[PDB]
């Protein structure tokens, strides 16, 4: 009796660890977490982890929730992100002046 | 550079496993996951796992997001549910 997915709803423990593919269908990495607004409970952005391992030596690319299209064929999210964009991932979180 | 909490945002991976306490400050269970609306990105409810073990033998209680008040002293969410409510969990 653990449903972690419904027709309209998805569990954060299911989102976490889901493969993320680029336009070309190559795996870039996976979703490490979603960052949820403490007040409203709405997802601000999803954290795409890539390079190295989740939690160690990875980089992070933040994705708006709506950018995460689940591709049945690939069994994961597929996003519009290019190599150049990934290369220029922010060194600090999005909420930072730099 | 692994941060899972800021002033305004909490990471789903930190919310998961967070202790849940009742009005009297006694631990009921913990948050097992939140369920997010696929189309809006809004958290529909968080799943409170209580009794047995996380995922195995446990019971579930759905807590709307505003129902979760973080309590620094207790170190977890404090929620207003009674034992009789928990007993009639769907
Ligand atoms: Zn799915
Ligand atoms: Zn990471
Ligand atoms: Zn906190
Ligand atoms: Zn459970």
């Amino acid at each position: 009796p653990e449903t972690n997915e419904t027709l309209k709803l998805i569990g954060s423990d299911k989102v976490q660890g889901t493969a993320v593919y680029g336009p070309d269908g190559e795996k870039i990495g996976s979703i490490e977490r979603v960052m949820i607004e403490k007040v409203s409970g709405r997802v601000s952005y999803a954290v795409l982890s890539f390079g190295g391992f989740l939690g160690i030596g990875d980089d992070h690319y933040p994705l708006p929730w709506p950018a995460l299209k689940y591709n049945v064929e690939l069994g994961g999210y597929q996003v519009m992100v290019t190599v150049d964009q990934l290369e220029r991932a922010p060194k600090y979180g999005p909420g930072s002046e730099w």
